[PDB]
C-alpha cells in the first residue's frame, strides 16, 4: 500500500471458496428471482442465468479476495458470453449481475470473514 514499508508487512487474503460457493448461491437467488418477471428471459431465465452463476463463481472462487479485488472483467464476460451464443439480453443480465455484486459483494465479505 505505501512503497516504503517492508513487503512482510501487507498480508492480503487469499480467496475463500466456502465464501465463493454462498455467495454465488446468493447471487443465483436473486439473479433468479430478477429476471423471472421479464419476457426477455421469459424462455431462457435458467441458461442465462447458469452462464453468469458459473463465470461469477470462478471469479470468486480463483479471484476474489476481499474489497479492492472484484474487477469489472467477469460482468463483461457474462455479456460477451451471452452475445457470443446469441442469448437476448446480455447487456441487460449483465447490468443487472454488475449492480447486484456492486452493492453485496464487498460488504458480504466483510460480514461473512468478520471484519
Amino acid at each position: 500500500a505505501a512503497g516504503s514499508h517492508m513487503a512482510a508487512e501487507y498480508k492480503f487474503p487469499d480467496p475463500i471458496p466456502e465464501f465463493a460457493e454462498a455467495e454465488t448461491e446468493k447471487f443465483r437467488d436473486h439473479m433468479l428471482n430478477k429476471l423471472s418477471k421479464r419476457d426477455l428471459f421469459e424462455d431462457s431465465v435458467d441458461e442465462i442465468v447458469g452462464v453468469c452463476t458459473e463465470i461469477f463463481e470462478t471469479f470468486l472462487r480463483s479471484e476474489y479476495g476481499g474489497p479492492g479485488t472484484l474487477l469489472v472483467i467477469p460482468f463483461i464476460d457474462m455479456a460477451d458470453t451471452l452475445n457470443e451464443r446469441e442469448l437476448p439480453g446480455g447487456p441487460q443480465a449483465a447490468r443487472a449481475a454488475i449492480k447486484w455484486a456492486q452493492d453485496h459483494v464487498d460488504k458480504d465479505w466483510k460480514e461473512w470473514t468478520g471484519t
